[PDB]
């Protein structure tokens, strides 16, 4: 049972096809077409189905050449409206039949975000992008919009002829329109059966560079070079994953970055990973978001989570994955440092939260919950901490990877719920079942607040990173002559970024030491934009006014969710900015992705 979807589960029919054909009409801001979905009946009599709708406008519905007749139900908020359709003839158990329905979408989807030339590098063409994770499928197009349910798809999708369109598939050709000469058609090909979520369009003024012998990094002209650099490490990446979870299946590897506005750091869309334009730090140091949607071609896109309740097991399992893939390239005192890290994000989540909130358990029930209400660090870290736990618990990495590898083999191209992997946890392990039966399941799985047991962690390169956060946090005013440019000379990056993380957690600190914490250190010169949001929460925080158009402007040129939420909350909770964080939103509201409009709308309790 998906309490997400409204459409008709994968025990009653299951789409095994779909053929996109559609035209992305800008100056109307919809896309227009037909869906031609290929359903299987799974049962004896099927004489109708439900479908998963959302703000589409359905001109009709042909099946074996005739209108057939449908019903659009009431919408049920963020779920939308289901679509019952009336088949010609009833089928059999495993009969096939084609049903195209010709459908419009809606300039307000919830699944894109369509740009005008000023919102883009280049500012002389306008831009689109999908985003379909969790549930936003539905406002794309008619489907069972439930990760149950696998598909293969070719797609045919019209643009004008000077831009370029991409998608979560094999390119398959381009030629001119023959019913418009102005427009473009490119074909596409996903031979890999993929949950609907996984289904990603773009439409732009795209260049390519070629970085590796399976990938092209994809951008406007403008951030082509410096995407090309920054992630010259993905060849590499994807041998260490193939290594550690088997085959890479789905052909080409290509990198799409995308406006500021995109609302993750990334996109697991296969043959094409989508990247927020943010991880453009010049040094490659936030590439382990590439070696993370690298690893979701295994643990995700292969074995997929049955409904969203169990999406710990794309994360945990993903992150587990990324863990290793930066460790074979940093060493294993550099994996212990980020798991570690990754615990401290988890205890963020966790206080922001509260310790009892139903979003801190690992399996959530998301009957009537908005999924993307939901999202945060818990799955994603305590899903790690688990398997981290396990790990160590069952004799170490190289065990535990053993594990791992049989676990994608066992469930590829299928979608799993916890008790389906905890079972073959248990099978694989049979020889340490004991071992096993002293995990506190009930509390791992089920229970809220930080897990029960917390993992052992190497220390070696945190110890710097917690020594200068305790020297500012117990430095007097006596004390502050003593700090120095030379305190950061050993330090990398990533210390930076952690000696913030570890100092935030204690925030506020007094005005006078983050004065000299910029005097000394010169954060604000910091491009990197994971370090610059700790750095900008810090002063926002510690109630320094200098620093409030700075962090009015983070929040606003860019739109990465992890960066925009905390700043415009940090903003409004501080009385000096309170004013400008509302009056910025309700100005930048009408050019904002339609997902993160409504979370920062929610956050700042601004209807
Ligand atoms: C993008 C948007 C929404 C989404 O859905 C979610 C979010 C969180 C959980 C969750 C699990 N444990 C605690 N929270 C589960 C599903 C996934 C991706
Ligand atoms: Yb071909
Ligand atoms: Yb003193
Ligand atoms: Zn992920």
């Amino acid at each position: 049972v998906d309490t997400c979807s409204l459409a008709s589960p994968a025990s009653v029919c299951r789409t095994k096809h779909l053929h996109l054909r559609c035209s992305v009409d800008f100056t109307r801001r919809t896309l227009t077409g037909t869906a031609a979905l290929t359903v299987q009946s799974q049962e004896d009599n099927l004489r109708s189905l439900v479908l998963d709708t959302k703000d589409l406008t359905i001109e009709k519905v042909v099946i074996n050449g005739q209108e057939v007749k449908y019903a659009l139900g009431e919408r049920q908020s963020y779920k939308g409206s289901p679509m019952e359709i009336s088949l010609p003839i009833a089928l059999s158990k495993n009969q096939e039949i084609v049903i195209e329905i010709s459908f419009e979408t809606s300039p307000k989807s919830s699944a894109l975000q369509w740009l005008t030339p000023e919102q883009t590098s280049g500012k002389e063409h306008p831009y689109l992008f999908s985003q379909c994770q969790a549930i936003h499928c539905r406002a794309i197009l008619p489907c069972q919009d439930t990760p149950s349910v696998k598909l293969t798809y070719t797609a045919e999708v019209s643009v004008p002829k000077e831009l370029v369109a991409l998608m979560s598939a094999i390119r398959d050709g381009e030629t001119p329109d023959p019913e418009d000469p102005s427009r473009k058609i490119y074909k596409f090909i996903q031979k890999v059966p993929i949950p609907c979520y996984l289904i990603a369009l773009v439409v732009g003024a795209l260049e390519s560079r070629q970085i590796g012998p399976r990938t092209l990094v994809w951008s406007e002209k403008e951030q082509v070079e410096k995407s090309a650099y920054e992630f010259s490490e993905t060849e590499s990446m994807l041998k260490i994953a193939e290594d550690l979870g088997g085959p890479y299946v789905w052909g080409q590897y290509d990198l799409l970055v995308l406006p500021p506005s995109f609302p993750y750091g990334g996109m697991e869309n296969p043959c094409l990973t989508f990247v927020t334009p943010t991880l453009l730090a010049g040094d490659k140091s936030l590439s382990n978001v590439i070696a993370h949607e690298i690893s979701h071609s295994w643990t995700g896109n292969l074995v997929t989570n049955k409904t969203w309740d169990h999406f710990w097991l794309n994360e945990g399992h993903t992150v587990y994955l990324e863990r290793h893939i930066c460790g074979r390239l940093f060493g294993e005192k550099f994996r212990h440092f980020n798991a570690l890290g990754g615990w401290g994000e988890l205890q963020n989540s966790v206080k922001t939260f509260g310790e009892t909130h139903p979003f801190t358990k690992l399996v959530v029930d998301l009957t009537d919950i908005d999924p993307d209400v939901a999202y945060s660090s818990v799955p994603y870290e305590k899903g790690f901490a688990l398997l981290f736990y396990l790990e160590q618990l069952l004799g170490g990495p190289e065990i535990f990877l053993g594990f791992l590898k049989a676990y994608v083999e066992k469930f590829s191209y299928k979608s799993i719920t916890t008790d389906d992997w905890k079972d073959f946890l248990y099978s694989y392990f049979k020889d340490k079942v004991d071992v096993l039966n002293q995990v506190d399941w009930n509390a791992w799985l089920y229970s809220p607040g930080l897990p029960p047991i917390k993992p052992n962690y190497d220390m070696t390169l945190t110890n710097a990173c917690i020594a200068l956060s305790q020297r500012w946090i117990t430095a007097k005013e006596d004390d502050l002559n003593s700090f120095n440019a030379t305190d950061l000379k050993d330090l990398s990056s990533h210390q930076l970024n952690e000696f913030l993380a570890q100092t935030l957690q204690r925030a506020p600190l007094p005005l006078g030491h983050i004065k000299r914490m910029q005097e000394v250190y010169n954060f604000n010169a910091i491009n990197n934009s994971e370090i610059r949001f700790r750095w900008l929460r810090l002063c926002i925080q510690s109630k320094w006014e200098d620093a409030i158009p700075l962090a009015l402007k983070m929040a606003t040129e860019q739109g990465r969710m992890k960066f925009t939420r905390p700043l415009f909350k940090d903003l409004a909770a501080f009385d000096k900015s309170h004013d400008q964080a509302v009056r910025t939103y309700q100005e930048h509201k009408a050019s904002m992705h339609p997902v993160t409009a409504m979370l920062v709308g929610k956050d700042l309790k601004v209807d």
